[PDB]
């Protein structure tokens, strides 16, 4: 009772700003698409195919790698190794640059890749140009996302929130400018995203460089620069997979929906369900980041007990958040489809799909908090191999079978999600109960 209250206050102190941070982070591509309008059926499929490509190969890796910074910097703030936080962060930037180069090399070929996959050459040309103008966003994120974990792993969530909201409003302005006054064309939104993310880079760099809050953590020691890069890849390769295997699968999901009977019907309804799923996953990502932060810090501080109650408090947040969003959807299960489409067949499809998505809500929340525990403790490789096991070896076969042979074209798809997500939580539950907190604190000591 006395221990839960203590960490519940500090986990929530990180949970709310990072939740709003995540809201402002996913509401940025939505702003790109909305400002552009429907310039054309060709440009619609070209930009969608471009941003889907870019997210599958390059962006998921970049966003997933600094799970290494969540464990390394997160445990380093607990042991008060304040020089190593800056060393880990700037070694992450240095590591991200050659990876950005590789991804850009691959992006130069996107047109020839898509035409070889059997797509329209003109759609592949639009996608090639749009993806080519998203290259500055790669190196910009190589600066921003390590800085993101730099502020998060210490508890400086408010500078992250202020700079994120500022970046969102900036992106609204220059998307308006680029699309409406500069009339660039289809790639206007892409270049506006490059400008916005570099603005995010200079404001985060400005705060970290000129603020008293980051006086103890800013700066890197030259000697350890070779060691930290090694350690970052140690915990970067699994974490990146733990993100890629999810985004890739969701991409596979939408393509599978395009091969069913009535493809527009099932694809529109499935896009509704997964937009809803991610819209809850942003708050679920906020609670996950908070749990990862506090557990990593308590493991670094040599206190496994407070790390346990850290997990408990995050599960409490999961309970109230997931019950809230689940019951809230179920109240408007028969109307919420009207917000997405005007066809009556679609609204009833998502209406029948609503309880299964409620299960997806509570499952995604549970697996996100426990995956945050995995990132904060340092066993991300468990999460990666469980991702392949839960979604590719179980969920995808049961999802494909139920959807195609059982005349459950759209619902069967989502059933493969739920069962897969369920298996995911089950193993994530076992490994978080059997795990020794005594050793994780001692193991965190030698990591840092
Ligand atoms: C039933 C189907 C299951 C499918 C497979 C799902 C993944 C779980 C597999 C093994 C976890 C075993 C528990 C391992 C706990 C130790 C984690 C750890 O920290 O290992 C670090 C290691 O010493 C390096 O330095």
């Amino acid at each position: 009772s006395g221990q839960l209250t203590a960490e519940l206050k500090r986990v929530t102190r990180l949970a709310a700003p990072m939740a709003t941070v995540t809201i402002a982070q996913y509401l940025l591509p939505v702003i790109s698409v909305m400002v552009a309008g429907h310039n054309g059926e060709l440009q619609l499929s070209g930009v969608a195919l471009a941003t889907s490509f870019t997210n599958v190969t390059g962006f998921s890796i970049m966003y997933g790698l600094v799970g290494a910074l969540e464990t390394l910097c997160g445990q380093a703030y607990g042991a008060k190794q304040y020089e190593k936080i800056g060393t880990y962060t700037y070694s992450a930037i240095a590591s991200n640059i050659p990876i950005c180069f590789i991804i850009s090399i691959i992006w130069f070929y996107i047109e020839n890749i898509l035409i070889s996959l059997g797509q329209d050459p003109d759609i592949s040309r639009i996608a090639g140009s749009y993806a080519f103008w998203l290259i500055p966003v790669l190196f910009a994120q190589a600066i921003v996302i390590p800085l993101t974990r730099f502020l998060l792993t210490q508890g400086l969530v408010l500078p992250l929130l202020y700079t994120a909201v500022t970046t969102l409003l900036f992106h609204v302005f220059v998307c308006w400018v680029f699309v409406l006054v500069f009339v660039l064309g289809s790639n206007g939104p892409a270049m506006a995203t490059s400008v916005s993310f570099w603005f995010y880079a200079v404001i985060l760099s400005c705060y970290v460089r000129f603020s008293s809050s980051c006086e103890k953590t800013r700066g890197f020691v030259s000697e350890d620069f070779v060691s930290c890069v090694k350690q970052f890849f140690q915990y970067g390769v699994p974490s990146a997979a733990m993100i890629c295997l999810e985004w890739w699968l969701f991409e596979l999901l939408i393509l599978c929906s395009g091969l069913l009977s009535n493809p527009k019907l099932e694809t529109s309804v499935l896009s509704i369900c997964l937009t809803t799923e991610t819209l809850h996953y942003v708050i679920s990502s906020g609670v996950a980041a908070a749990v990862s932060t506090r557990v990593s810090n308590n493991l670094g501080a040599g206190n496994p007990q407070v790390a346990r109650v850290s997990v408990l408090a995050g599960l409490c947040l999961w309970l109230v958040e997931s019950a809230f969003f689940s019951i809230l959807l179920f109240t408007f299960r028969n109307i919420i489809g009207y917000a997405f489409s005007n066809s009556k067949e679609v609204v009833d499809y998502v209406a029948d799909l609503s309880p299964l998505l409620c299960l997806s809500f509570i499952l995604d929340g549970f697996t996100a908090v426990l995956n945050g525990v995995a990132r904060g403790s340092g066993w991300q490789h468990i999460g990666a191999w469980n991702n392949i096991f839960s979604y590719y070896l179980v969920g995808a076969p049961v999802g494909v079978y139920l959807a195609f042979r059982h005349d459950l074209n759209g619902k069967g798809l989502w059933c493969g999600v739920v069962i897969g997500s369920t298996v995911q939580a089950t193993v994530l539950a076992i490994v978080t109960a059997s795990m020794n907190w005594k050793e994780q604190a001692e193991k965190a000591r030698k990591r840092i």
